[PDB]
């Protein structure tokens, strides 16, 4: 079965005062990969794919700030602060030229640093992804309700911070294979306390749904621009149905992105790490072996 243990030693850098934890296996030489996650996973979700790429390239697997096993901070968890504190991460680590693999608010990171330093990121492979939501028409009708409440400061915040229902509900939600206790208990680690699930609130708050927040879509359509025009290998996974990103989303990407490789894993929702790590895992790998890396 799908492993459901995470046998990787800790490690943390101080990232702006904060202790931040990832993993950090494979060989040193090198170019890295580095492994984003989202909203509201950790390093936890790549701990099936990572042991593919392991045995022939270094597996960088950083927590958010917030999240996972790095420190909490009192701050807002807008994305601004996820950018701030991955943008110092990487310096930390010294990482010059890198390969993303990243997903969902993920993704939105690894876009944005990729966009800022193309001449740093040697691929990106990515799944689930933050693009632009023209309407809530395209917003997957059995998750709409929910996350319009989700953007809420009384209803959204009581499901979230009060009832942890992004752990509890969405995240189960968003696997289409049924998740056991022990990997629910991993994903409940890190927000025990109600007062820690802010980024689990601040994040679908800022997903760029409807032109909603404003600054947010502005941000990831100027990655998505560049990610249109960009030479730099790609790589996407996509199920069905999907959630982010429909099996007609990742159809048309396939075609318009360049030098972009489509992956179907099957049945998927949004954490298809956890319905087809074998094929994420095994994909990933192959395509490293053909890069200039
Ligand atoms: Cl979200």
């Amino acid at each position: 079965g799908i492993g459901t243990g995470f046998p990787f030693d800790p490690h943390y850098v101080e990232v702006l005062g904060e202790r931040m934890h990832y993993v950090d296996v494979g060989p040193r030489d090198g170019t890295p990969v580095l492994f984003l996650h989202g909203n509201p996973t950790s390093s936890y979700v790549w701990r099936n794919i990572i042991p593919h790429v392991a045995p022939t390239h270094r597996c960088i697997a950083p927590d958010l700030i917030g999240m996972g096993k790095s420190d909490k901070p009192d701050l807002g968890y807008f994305f601004d602060d996820h950018v701030r504190f991955m943008d110092a991460f990487i310096e930390a680590l010294g990482l010059e030229e890198v390969v993303l693999v990243i997903h969902d608010w993920g993704s939105a990171l690894g876009f944005h640093w990729a966009k800022r330093n193309p001449e740093r990121v040697k691929g990106i492979a990515f799944m689930e992804f933050i693009r632009p939501i023209p309407t809530w028409d395209e917003w997957p009708e059995f998750a709409r309700e929910t996350f319009q409440a989700f953007r809420t400061t009384d209803v959204g915040r009581k499901l979230i911070i009060d009832h942890n229902v992004f752990i509890e509900g969405t995240l189960p939600m968003g696997v289409v294979r049924p998740l056991t206790e022990v990997e629910m208990d991993h994903y409940r680690e890190p927000f025990l306390n109600p007062v820690d699930r802010e980024p689990l609130w601040r994040f679908p708050n800022e997903l760029p749904i409807a032109g909603e927040p404003a600054n947010i879509v502005a941000l990831v359509e100027e990655y998505m621009d560049w990610l249109h025009q960009s030479p730099v290998p790609k790589l996407l996974f996509w199920g069905t149905p999907g959630v982010l990103i429909p099996p007609a989303e990742a159809a048309r990407l396939a075609k318009s992105l360049p030098n972009c490789k489509a992956v179907d894993i099957g049945p998927g929702l949004n954490l298809l790490q956890e319905d087809n790590p074998d094929l994420i895992g095994s994909e990933i790998a192959r395509w490293l072996s053909t890069l200039e890396i």
